[PDB]
């Protein structure tokens, strides 16, 4: 028993991290097969970032200007192309440590692991949720750009995120591996509004089920609610409206614990309206939303 | 910016995980050089666990009874020895993925990463603190035994923990890699008191410094305190007494932020006495103690 904010084992992704330098800028790249993926802003100077014309900036660059280093060996760049906000550097050598992989665009509310890197070297790994407003609350310093987010289903790594920037508000923005930003963001040093964020209701409910499985039950009450009634409370507390699709995804946890989804919604309703009264749930003094129902089942069943 | 409960990249440890089976029991082993380390209770049946005589149980076992499997290949066992609560299985092949490593006994209050495994396969990675009472609050199911805790300083993995058991209270107990339990615990299915736990004061202060560095400053006040005054509050709130050694370790963070350690102690004192008033610090509604001062400096400086 016990419940932790667990990240995927990062080994398969560590073997793909490289350092990419263009001019005076160094960031991280992802080497998969004979292609290295990195944020296109590697071609900019901090000065260019105010309003970069990436097409014009990239035209001044040649294959030999992109220095790609994997550990201590240099990779020979034989092609370069920009796809949305990422650069794809074709190298002459396929990465021998390339795992089975996929590029996926995750949905808001879904979770993933981030392998934070600097100069192509891994520094740490943590579990994130893509916020409903398409930002992530990460831990990223200068040079972390190009660090990736991913999920792993047995031997296949699904890469879902590449880090590009920190907004003036301190939250993080990035792209899928085709270079499409999650959210309205642009790779430019300008003030950018991230939308109103909300709490991922289905994840809080999944985490309440994890609490019951792992022994924390003080919050269970004698009440029930309806999707309509619960959603009036979710509206007031800036929670995502619960749908039947969310109730359906909670099915396995509801079956495991014997607690009907709407009964768990009534516990959540009372927690929203009354707070925790100085108590904790799974070591937390707030309602946690960075665990999906799939994460709870996975962690509680020991999937490797 | 941003501050996360970051684990070390687990790759170097993933390459050392093996499955060890003896009779009907399967757990995880750590393969380093030509030795596989695992909890000695792999030789027990669930029935033997009430009061096992490990010496007698091990005498009925031969090298061929220990099935060690690394991925899909079988390792040939040529020796077996029990050292405290661990078994050391000498194999005929050195692990080709053996990283530079050390076995270290960490101190209470120090942190480490756990690579949770089942059947020799990694399931996830999370960052833990060894509690002052020598337990850890992990996420471990049946078969997780033998999963290890570790730290990494550039290319050297310092293994500090091997998981053995879950106490009736749901907290976890284990040994260093020489098989010596952290705490008063015995590898036997009996009720075992874990001592009164306390909050790791120096870690809460380190985390408050991390909060200031990363923008959360609402808790800073116009007050100061003394080690004596602060310790009277620490006593009342079940916090570890702060010493000059702890103040000394906080030196770099104090220098970085310009906030004297005793001024940060006065902020902590007011937070203990008044609570958070429904506010958060680094996304938490409680005082976090699972980040050491070294962790804060490391994360805030991007050490890889
Ligand atoms: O955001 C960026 N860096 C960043 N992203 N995660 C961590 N960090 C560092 C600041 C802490 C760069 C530098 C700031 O100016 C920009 C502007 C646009 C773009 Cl795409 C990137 C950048
Ligand atoms: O504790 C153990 N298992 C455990 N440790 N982390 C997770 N888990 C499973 C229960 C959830 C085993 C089984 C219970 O009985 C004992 C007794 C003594 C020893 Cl050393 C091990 C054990």
């Amino acid at each position: 028993s016990g419940f932790r904010k667990m990240a995927f084992p990062s080994g398969k992704v560590e073997g793909c991290m490289v350092q990419v330098t263009c001019g005076t800028t160094t960031l991280n790249g992802l080497w998969l097969d004979d292609v290295v993926y990195c944020p296109r802003h590697v071609i900019c100077t901090s000065e260019d970032m105010l309003n970069p014309n990436y097409e014009d900036l990239l035209i001044r660059k040649s294959n030999h200007n992109f220095l790609v280093q994997a550990g201590n060996v240099q990779l020979r760049v034989i092609g370069h192309s920009m796809q949305n906000c990422v650069l794809k550097l074709k190298v002459d050598t396929a990465n021998p440590k390339t795992p089975k992989y996929k590029f996926v665009r995750i949905q808001p509310g879904q979770t993933f692991s981030v392998l934070a890197c600097y100069n192509g070297s891994p520094s740490g790994v943590y579990q994130c949720a893509m916020r409903p407003n398409f930002t992530i609350k990460g831990s990223f310093l200068n040079g972390s750009c190009g660090s990736v987010g991913f999920n792993i289903d047995y031997d296949c790594v699904s890469f879902c995120y590449m880090h590009h920037m920190e907004l003036p508000t301190g939250v993080h923005a990035g792209t899928d591996l085709e270079g499409n930003f999650y959210g309205p963001f642009v790779d430019r040093q300008t003030a950018q509004a991230a939308g109103t964020d909300t709490t991922i209701t289905v994840n809080v409910l999944a985490w309440l089920y994890a609490a019951v499985i792992n022994g924390d039950r003080w919050f269970l009450n004698r009440f029930t609610t309806t999707l309509n009634d619960f959603n009036l409370v979710a509206m007031k507390y800036n929670y995502e409206p619960l749908t039947q699709d969310h109730v359906d995804i909670l099915g396995p946890l509801s079956a495991q614990t014997g607690i009907a989804v709407l009964d768990m919604c009534a516990s959540l309703k009372e927690l929203l309206q009354n707070g925790m009264n100085g108590r904790t749930i799974l070591g937390s003094a707030l309602l946690e939303d960075e665990f999906t129902p799939f994460d709870v089942v996975r962690q509680c069943s020991g999937v490797t």
